C-alpha cells in the first residue's frame, strides 16, 4: 500500500496526520 509520505493528499489523512513525517 501507499505510505503516508507518498504525497501531499495522503497528509490530509486523519490517519497520516498524526505521522511525524506529515506533522
Amino acid at each position: 500500500a501507499p505510505q503516508c509520505c507518498r504525497s501531499a493528499k495522503y497528509c490530509q489523512v486523519p490517519s497520516c496526520k498524526r505521522n511525524p513525517c506529515c506533522n
